[PDB]
């Protein structure tokens, strides 16, 4: 028969391994010819696998590259002007790697050019709260300084933006072994740890959901009008460069000024972690000089889009997508997800050749230039927003399959919680000590919900990956799932080798998943979801799950506001309307669930499914959030302090953040009230899309 | 049987006459108790007629009223400060009208308060081109002057805005007999002409699609956050008052300064129509003083919403709506439309009681506060935008049924042209000399298309009535139809008694339509459309008609740009992309029409109908037009020079308007190119919603 189990069993660990190997032998940097070749290979294999159509969708987008003959680097410069120490120009490449000249050296994509010289200030992780600790408690001024920050905790582009707002003239980012060196494991190539010469690449955009910085709102197609560089959407305005911990130890060890405020400011290097500004005594005359010569250039990128037409509802789209472009070899990020996606397409194509079709249309995407700020997925979604708005059922992301081997990790809309729960109860746990047991049980045991026991943790979507435009801008239900580490604490840092040249096929095969069993599990979760979304007669969304979390979120934002009881009284700040809306939503959603069990008639079915599909859409505010016209979801947005994290009721949360330091409290609290009204009105409106239609 | 002819024949002239009489015996000003009583009467009668549900939807919106004990008026003041002439405080009420104290005196709704004194400048109709003629050819400066303008040609709120931008400190509006006195007919009550003491009321908002000036984007519900008056959306910033031609003759006759530039500046009064500034010689010391004491107040308004649930597609909505609030008695505007709407509901209720239901759901609306800037329809649409976006098939307006008795007048989306054509071929002409002939033939004979012969004229939708939010903001196909005069030239002026106290039941019954045959025709057109939209198996929209007009519009905007050939070369201004998009649209639309003839299967039908319904939606740009976030339709917007007129490719047209006077031509032409790209991308995107879905 042609059912989900047939689909799950066609997925093989060995095929995923063949694909991962094939996809990671050379670099696939966005905009390069090698990446275009891999696109043509995907396209032509997805045709062989059996898809109805497979096409390249190209865009000309702003990309960023180092200058091949004027390399980026940082110096310590002395009084006479002599460069007495220089950071490295490239990472020592991994063992057996031949075409070296083609490996992009470490750089921060989208840094402007510049040669600033100054005194160093160490800002910890450069989080909003680290800048508050520096300027407000220690009274240390960053204006005109170079800040050195460690990677981790928050998206690197937030760090750069915090440094800009504090007046810095440059940013050095580095990987501290506290965050990137798991005790008791060896450095690559003998272990999965970061060596001293390894360096994390990555864009430092001030992400705002726009996609190509030159064409916000519209696809970067052939006749596109482009903004000038000066009006470009999220480009940083100070030079930025990343280094490894050997180079960083050389910069940090001379530092003076004030002691670190406490030990959460210390990493593991053998240095005092002085905050600065400047070096101590003997070296107070030395300076740090950055040399950044990277260039911005409009470059062609290619998305592969495969279509598997639905038998019954070909005008309803379930999308499975992940990116193909990598910084270097992309051993984990993204080819461990791309390999899983290839095995899923192969498996759907098999059933297709035996005469089966999904009920709904499935779209498979291999996105380009995700590493440069989600450009391939975002341009495609701007091009097709009208089709996606009226037709998109769900989006499943498939970037990295693993990032550890301890347990499952899932972020998705509440509409998909019950789907995820049911699917994982029917899947085998691949974990040692859990054979015979379900994936749900191992997952629940190792990663418990902080709210309800007997349930696993599912997180909120923010930004940082290609689901972002589907979910935050268009309001299409979205989800992602991968295998992860035990280390809850480092959950936004990346694994040790994240974005460095050492992420290779050997890394995955020797240290992560020799049997490819974690990849197989992940393929089963992402394929299984896509299968159910695409084939279930009633869409597998449970609106009652949205009712439950809305009430946690409302309780939470109310709690944050109540740290200011006197202002709540003086300005009449009331959450009554928002609680009433969440109550109405709870009521209407449970009446709706009953009718959904209690109705054969294709029109009634299409109408109920349309209520389910459009329910996520109903949380979209067409005016967007304040100053953020492309963050339109009123319940979720990327956190303004950490684009990797989702924030709930983001409009109210931003109006409240640091509200005590607003100079006009009447106008600040007026803006909180406005956002309560917007959130209340939107919850009620969404609820009324689930009422009887007439 | 239960078909369209049964529906058409249940409509009776005599019922419309009973309703018109009932609806016009007392004033129904928005926000008054009398208007609320009429709402309760409508609601309870629509229940009797047979609707499934009828509810009041209330909002608290900014309204504007004169001060009952400090009346508005204008003076001529002498050097000593004595007011030597005063305009009247009320219009002489019509014969037999009892409750006088309750008739709102003439005022311009939303004028701020003020007592400016100054010299008069006469600005003709105060159109953009009249201000260009004054300041640019005659070199006359309006700054610090009171402008006196005649009503006509363009929406009064454009006049006030032109006067503000030119530096005026006040505006006097008046009705000139050239525009409001049809030669050879008597003044009311003996004819349908405006008497010397009659005065046109009306709002002077700077309309921008927002609805309630205090709550743009969101419904003015009970917990709404309101902007302060200072940030309010389209409120004028100078005092404005309307007068009749007796009072105006007194203001105009003393005027001096320069002669009128030509005769298109002269009305019919016995005065020289001098432009000013100031009076001649002997009276150069006299001044004009305005006394404006009107107040803005947040007032409750009530929409009546009736639902007739569909038998097969209850989640698809066809809306028939018109307003109920009037300035005074509303003899023509709006009760001649409301009476027709009541007769349509009665007729649908009759079939309903015999067991018939429409295939789609029908919604009937009696909107409030349309006269104060479309507030009832707009707030309701902000409240229900999510339901309307995903479910709205079409909106049919029903303000005034007649405004003359010569021939039919229709404005609608191209998607409805073929529907209008077919329906009117099946309707009788009520015109003398055309008995036995179809409404299409009389209409075509009296009002020919300027493009194709054998077809009648159909105009573009702008603003000025309650369809606006449905069409310009939400992209729901919209239409309107009424009986009109021969006078093509005065097509934006209103009929002579427009918005004055003389628009009464007797006016209509004695001078417009004694037999109520024109109202019956109009009921048949608006009911017929609603019937077809609601009951036809394939939605009666023809996308090939959109392809034809897009190409006229493209030719037209290209022509306007080509008055600047040298700049087109220097800045590489190319319309190639837009012509290619219109060509693709033509091609795809005709392939689509073929599949539409060549397909029983309910899902295939629902999918094709959804392509038709969403086709209007596909022209919506979620970013809106520049500075106009609520004008979102890329093909149509109200004209920036005349909110009553529709402009096609409004983004490009505004970027081009007066482009030679832009100080930075590079930046101005860069903005034209940007708009060509937006229009090209949107036509192509709309076209691709009609492709095979997969
Ligand atoms: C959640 O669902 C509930 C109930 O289903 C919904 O209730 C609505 O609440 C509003 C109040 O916010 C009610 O409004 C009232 O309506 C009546 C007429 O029906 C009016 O008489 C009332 O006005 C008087 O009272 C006001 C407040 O005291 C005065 O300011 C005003 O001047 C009047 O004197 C009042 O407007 C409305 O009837 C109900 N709807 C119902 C019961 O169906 C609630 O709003 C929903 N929550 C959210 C956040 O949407
Ligand atoms: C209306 O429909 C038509 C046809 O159905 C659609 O045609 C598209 O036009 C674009 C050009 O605007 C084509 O783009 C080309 O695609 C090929 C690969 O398929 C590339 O090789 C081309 O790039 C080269 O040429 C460029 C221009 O000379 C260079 O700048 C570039 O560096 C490359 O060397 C080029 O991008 C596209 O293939 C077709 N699509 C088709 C034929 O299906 C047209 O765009 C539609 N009109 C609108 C306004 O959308
Ligand atoms: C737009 C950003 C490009 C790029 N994106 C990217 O490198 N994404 C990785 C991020 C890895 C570290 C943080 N991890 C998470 O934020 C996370 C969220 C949900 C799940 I299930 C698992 C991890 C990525 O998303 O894989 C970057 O961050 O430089
Ligand atoms: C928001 C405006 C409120 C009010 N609206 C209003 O008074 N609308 C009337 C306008 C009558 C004169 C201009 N006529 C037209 O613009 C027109 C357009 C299409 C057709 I078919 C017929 C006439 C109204 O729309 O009836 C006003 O204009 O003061
Ligand atoms: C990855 O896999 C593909 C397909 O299995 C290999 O590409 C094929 O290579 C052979 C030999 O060059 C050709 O005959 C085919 O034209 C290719 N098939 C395609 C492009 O679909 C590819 O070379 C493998 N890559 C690596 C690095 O092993
Ligand atoms: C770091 O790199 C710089 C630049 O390549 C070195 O400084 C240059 O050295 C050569 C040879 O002494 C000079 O002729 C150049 O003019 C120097 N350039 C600059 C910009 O200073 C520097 O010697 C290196 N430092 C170390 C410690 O290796
Ligand atoms: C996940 O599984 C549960 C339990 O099997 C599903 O809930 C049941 O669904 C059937 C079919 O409608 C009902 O008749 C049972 O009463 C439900 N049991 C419950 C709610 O405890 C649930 O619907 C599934 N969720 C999906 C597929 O989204
Ligand atoms: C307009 O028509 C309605 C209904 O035909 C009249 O209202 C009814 O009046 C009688 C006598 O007051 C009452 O018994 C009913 O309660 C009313 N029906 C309603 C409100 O639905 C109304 O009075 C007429 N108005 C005028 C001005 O003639
Ligand atoms: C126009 O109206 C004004 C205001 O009502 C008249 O001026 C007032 O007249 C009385 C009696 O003479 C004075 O005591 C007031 O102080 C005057 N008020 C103002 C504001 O001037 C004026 O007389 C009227 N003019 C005409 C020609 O009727
Ligand atoms: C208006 O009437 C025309 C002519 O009757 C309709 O066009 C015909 O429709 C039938 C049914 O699909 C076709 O088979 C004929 O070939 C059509 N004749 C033509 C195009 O000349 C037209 O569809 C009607 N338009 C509506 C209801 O929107
Ligand atoms: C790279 O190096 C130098 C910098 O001036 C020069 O040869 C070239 O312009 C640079 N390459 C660029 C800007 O693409
Ligand atoms: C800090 O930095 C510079 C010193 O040059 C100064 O201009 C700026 O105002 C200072 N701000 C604070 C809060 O000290
Ligand atoms: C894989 O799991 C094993 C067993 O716990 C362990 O040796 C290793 O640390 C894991 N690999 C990674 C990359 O975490
Ligand atoms: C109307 O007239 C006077 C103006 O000061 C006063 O009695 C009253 O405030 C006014 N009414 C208003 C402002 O509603
Ligand atoms: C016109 O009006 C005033 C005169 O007071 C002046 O300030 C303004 O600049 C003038 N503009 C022109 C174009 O004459
Ligand atoms: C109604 O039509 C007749 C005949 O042409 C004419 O007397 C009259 O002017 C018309 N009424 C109006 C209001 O135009
Ligand atoms: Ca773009
Ligand atoms: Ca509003
Ligand atoms: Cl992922
Ligand atoms: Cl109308
Ligand atoms: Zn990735
Ligand atoms: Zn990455
Ligand atoms: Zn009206
Ligand atoms: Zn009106």
């Amino acid at each position: 028969k042609h059912n989900m189990k047939a689909f799950l069993d066609e997925l093989k660990a060995e095929n995923i391994k063949k694909f991962l190997y094939n996809f990671t032998q050379i670099p696939h940097l966005a905009g390069t010819e090698q990446n275009f070749q891999l696109a043509k290979q995907i396209q032509s294999q997805w045709k062989e696998f059996g898809l109805d159509s497979v096409e390249l969708a190209h865009y000309d987008v702003l990309l960023s590259y180092p200058n091949k003959t004027h390399p980026n680097y940082i110096s310590i410069i002395n009084e006479d002007g002599n460069e007495i120490f220089n950071t490295s120009l490239f990472e020592p490449p991994p063992p057996g790697y031949e075409n070296v000249s083609d490996i992009v050296p470490p750089f921060s994509a989208f840094s402007p050019q510049g040669m600033p010289e100054g005194d160093l200030v160490y800002v910890n992780y450069a989080r909003t709260e680290d800048f508050f600790k520096l300027e407000r408690d220690m009274k240390i001024n960053c204006s005109g300084k170079i800040v050195i920050a460690r990677y981790g905790k928050v998206f690197r582009g937030n760090k750069v933006k915090n440094a800009q707002l504090a007046g810095a003239k440059g940013v050095i980012l580095y990987s501290d072994p506290a965050d990137y060196f798991a005790p008791g494991v060896k450095s690559y190539p003998d272990g999965w740890n970061l060596p001293g010469g390894g360096v994390q690449r990555g864009n430092i955009l001030n992400l705002n959901g726009a996609g190509d910085p030159l064409t916000p709102g519209y696809p970067a197609n052939e006749y596109a009008y482009r903004r000038g560089i000066a009006e470009a959407v999220g480009l940083p305005s100070i030079p930025v460069h990343p280094i490894g911990y050997y180079d960083a130890q050389k910069l940090l060890e001379k530092m003076g000024g004030s002691a670190p405020p406490d030990s959460s400011w210390r990493g593991s290097l053998k240095v005092p972690y002085n905050v600065g500004p400047g070096f101590t005594g003997n070296f107070s005359t030395q300076k740090v000089k950055m040399h950044i010569h990277s260039t911005n250039e409009v470059t062609r990128i290619y998305n592969v889009i495969g279509t598997l037409r639905g038998a019954v509802e070909p005008d309803r789209y379930v999308i499975l997508g992940g990116h193909r472009d990598s910084w270097v070899f992309g051993g984990i990020d993204p080819q461990s997800g791309a390999a899983v996606v290839h095995e899923i397409v192969r498996s759907f194509g098999t059933l297709k050749k035996e005469g089966w079709r999904p009920r709904r249309t499935i779209l498979f995407a291999s996105w380009d230039a995700e590493e440069f700020g989600l450009l391939g997925s975002t341009e495609w979604a701007e091009e097709n927003s009208r089709l996606l708005q009226e037709r998109g059922v769900a989006y499943i992301n498939a970037d990295s399959s693993i990032e550890g081997n301890y347990t499952l990790r899932v972020d998705c809309t509440p509409l998909m919680y019950s789907l995820v729960h049911n699917l994982t109860k029917e899947l085998k746990s691949p974990d040692e000590g859990f054979e015979g047991k379900s994936l749900y049980e191992s997952w629940t045991k190792k990663s418990p919900s902080p709210e309800f026991s007997g349930m696993p943790r599912i997180s909120k979507l923010g930004s940082g990956n290609d689901f972002e435009v589907f979910f935050q801008r268009l309001g299409i239900a979205s989800g992602r799932a991968r295998y992860t580490k035990n280390w809850e604490t480092n959950k936004f840092s990346g694994y040790p080798l994240y974005h460095s040249v050492y992420e290779t096929y050997e890394l995955v095969e020797k240290f992560y998943d020799p049997m490819f069993k974690y990849h197989l599990t992940v393929a089963q979760v992402r394929g299984g979801m896509v299968f159910e979304l695409a084939n279930s007669i009633v869409l597998p969304f449970d609106c009652r799950d949205y009712a439950v979390v809305l009430r946690k979120y409302a309780d939470k934002i109310y709690s944050i506001s109540m740290k200011h009881p006197q202002e709540m009284k003086t300005y009449s700040v009331s959450f009554d309307s928002l609680f009433s809306a969440v109550k109405n939503f709870t009521e209407i959603a449970s009446k709706f669930s009953e009718r959904l069990q209690d109705f054969s008639n294709p029109i009634v079915l299409r109408m109920m499914n349309d209520q389910l599909m459009f329910l996520e859409r109903a949380f979209i505010d067409p005016l967007g959030l304040p100053d953020r016209p492309f963050y339109r979801h009123v319940i979720y947005a990327p956190s303004s302090h950490n684009k990797y994290a989702g924030e709930s009721f983001p409009g109210i949360y931003d109006a409240l953040f640091d509200i005590e330091s607003k100079v006009d409290p009447s106008k600040a609290w007026g803006e909180v009230k406005r956002q309560i009204y917007v959130a209340a009105f939107t919850v009620q409106a969404a609820a009324e899309t689930l009422s009887e239609v007439a």
